[PDB]
């Protein structure tokens, strides 16, 4: 049994189950618009771990949220905790990529009694926004909502065009293909990339810089952070300075933002860091 | 001869109840009530404001409005979207807001986020939310996550007798009997025991992320339209020197009136006192 | 002295309904059921005249101010029967009576024949059995139902710029002007162009599976309680003259009255006529 | 290169799960499983039907498809509507049905009601539902309504042990391998172990049965060729009314040794069903 629905009171999520049932409890959280197959290459190289690779709401094969509900970061955080409860987990670890890493940091800092450790791939804090611009951002969010019912879902008459659509938005062909297998939905024309139109909405309220700094400082468990030298630190070198103020174990590795999925090579690089980490 | 007075308003994500006051050609006003109250909050004030088309909206989870769907939150800017969507569904471009307590706070958020849309703000004994700083936000989100896990356990009181239900609404001068009776007519629901104050258990939840003090101040300083704020002499705001110091730096017109937090509902004289301010304000 | 509760939500597990409450809390418990596309104000003239009774004038799902059913749910006659039974459970009612007009009378009979230990009495207004269909046409009928379900996304609801054009629209659905007005107060919803008769597009769908004539007659035979039937001279018997003979085979009390199908709502005289019948019947 | 095998199909009112089998350009077939089963019911059969594009659909409330919304029914013609909407979502106008048990009953209803859409029926040990006449209909409606009131109270069993949950599946007759195949798509994790993911409303009795005349009228309105596989000693095969009825029908019958789940119990049983249906889809 490697593929299940997990029924929470408010939503039903999909998950793929990796590793043995006696292994260390881990939930694996993927990035924006991705899904659990983000851990195709990586989950099976971390033996000793019972890895539940969760589709976030509105991604992969998990349900779309009910009408009116938001896709904010702490809504995912609540989903993940309730997945843990529904499994009977008390303490567990989080393996996170990109947005998934950000969600993991929030949970760890909000509920340090629940999180045993963090294995994070090329993600840490959200894009932030300050109080002076907040009235303005809420207004943008309110207007984007009035346009929600007119959003488009593109259609690709053939699969290969669906795969390469995903590359122009950057990953390898095998990565795109692996995501597509869990990520595509048949429509009359052909396949579309299953998603919830609300996932493109601007947030009504970003965390300030002080909020994000406080979350990251509230983490109490060990942290292993893999940084793609062609990834996030290529896009934000102010991150470098913040990372120096933190105790997290940093490993810079070749590859891009999805280094753990692009290649067997990247995945094996990531796996060796995390296998070490999970063993101590 | 014909007057539609009670309606549903269909938003794409929720269906709300509203009571309509005034001539269909009056200045457009949406009235927003307080936490765990309902449209009858305005049952004495709205008839007294006779140039105005007042849409007295029940907020989600309140009065006769639907509860939100499973998993949806009840945050201030959730109400703000709903209110805006009500204006859309009514075909309103520009409109004014009349708000009591929490409804005043939602009004201020809306006005500061969408200055182009809000003509006027008439606020009763509310302005800014309770705020929380970033140093406690992680602990606050932990509390919210835990409260969500424990939400299953809460239950709603049942009153076998209606007078018991009104009496539970007053619990020694915070709200009058007449005020609790008016609210009770739109706020109670028959159950097997008798009556319950119709509500959503999720309205109990703590916010996962409070606005910071800086956030609250930026919203109130982004209000560009005329504002008339009425403060209850026997409420908390008119007593908070931190409120006085704030209002003194803002252009909002201010009036204090005898009475409690529900002064516009408690009796005719209060409603008329408040009417006198807002009727002059709207007549400009 | 105390203000009483007249308008409420009634929370069922799967839907939330609206009802208007008439009469003394200790009155004989009655649920009043209206016709297709009408609503609880179908009983606005008649209920106040039934002095002994505690009448819960229910909005059916998708009508008046009750919620529409969730995505994919059907509006078959027996779905209404369940909602009515669940309403009584939510009121704590063990045994109860029914007062039904048109489709409401039909639902009442289905309920009374299916669960006779709960229905004490039926008061029926110019309704008895549904339109039926035999097995030889069933595949065709389901086929039609599947095709209509596929075409349902394209249904839209008329918009009336003018309150009075929405009322006249209802007079050609025949019914007096004051009756259309009365129903319009509970049946109209504000939309951007003005007013729409609030409804669910699914109420236009054909049944996937009609009751056979034998079904209908067995539901009628299965009624165990006393039944009072009112027959409008220009109503049901003027459309289906076969009905007169079926009725002569049933122990239902029959009262022939003037007026059309909505004789209880068209005018004060119909309501007075109908009320003296039902008031006699409910005193026994 | 890699192919899409597991998918979500979005209908306006509900979201279903399906496994896709066979060549993209195959003869279009939607495969329909039986009561309380899922698409793993075809795990053995469908790979053996090589010319066919088989959309093995989880019925609402089963397998990995979503449960219906609050208040919605699980009646045979709600499944029929779903199957039709899935065909629309796939862009299929004419398509074939492969149905087991209740899946076969739903398929007959669809063919009989929309002859223009159904090209063939390949039915396994299913034909018409249990019927009930008008003289019992009020009693049945009342039982259905009393069942609805009491549904609230039922809670689903929880099996601390995965194999205890499988063994529960075994109580008609079915093999351990068929049970485990179904359990891979039909079990969900729960605080105390595992539960068979199912909607409780699936246990409710119908409010309104088809009469015998309805059922007969549906089977007799099927205008397309049908291949009916019967289990040799099943109730459908031997009850004199079913044999008598079936003798009057233009359907291609084949009685085969095996249980109600003969297409799933064992590879041998699947091969046997494959041969029949393979030939039938070739003509």
């Amino acid at each position: 049994v490697e593929e299940v629905r997990i029924s929470l009171p408010h939503i039903e999520l999909a998950a793929h189950l990796f590793g043995p049932p006696d292994g260390k409890p881990v939930i694996a959280l993927h990035g924006w618009l991705d899904n659990a197959m983000s851990f195709s290459r990586l989950a099976p190289k971390l033996a000793g771990l019972r890895i539940v690779a969760l589709d976030f709401a509105g991604h992969g094969h998990s349900a779309h949220r009910a009408e009116g509900a938001s896709y904010l970061l702490w809504d995912y955080a609540l989903d993940v905790l309730m997945v843990a409860e529904q499994l009977g987990w008390e303490r567990f670890s989080l393996l996170g990529h990109s947005m998934g890493a950000i969600v993991s940091v929030l949970l760890a800092g909000a509920l340090p009694e629940r999180i045993e450790r963090l294995a994070l791939i090329d993600g840490l804090i959200p894009y932030t926004g300050e109080a002076d611009k907040a009235p303005q951002k809420l207004g943008e969010a309110l207007k984007a909502q009035l346009a929600l019912r007119h959003k488009r879902k593109p259609v690709y008459a053939e699969l290969e065009k669906a795969v390469e659509a995903r590359m122009r938005g950057e990953i390898s062909r095998e990565a795109a293909e692996l995501l597509a297998q869990r990520g595509l939905e048949p429509v009359p024309g052909g396949y579309t990339w299953r998603t919830d139109a609300r996932l493109t909405l601007p947030s009504p309220l970003r965390l300030t810089q002080a909020h994000a700094l406080n979350f990251v400082r509230s983490v109490e468990c060990p942290v292993s952070l893999v940084l793609a030298e062609q990834g996030m630190l290529a896009v934000e070198p102010r991150m470098r300075a913040l990372l120096e103020t933190l105790p997290f174990e940093r490993h810079h590795l070749p590859g891009g933002h999805h280094l753990h999925l692009d290649d067997e090579a990247g995945a094996q690089a990531v796996a060796r860091v995390f296998a070490a980490f999970f063993a101590r």
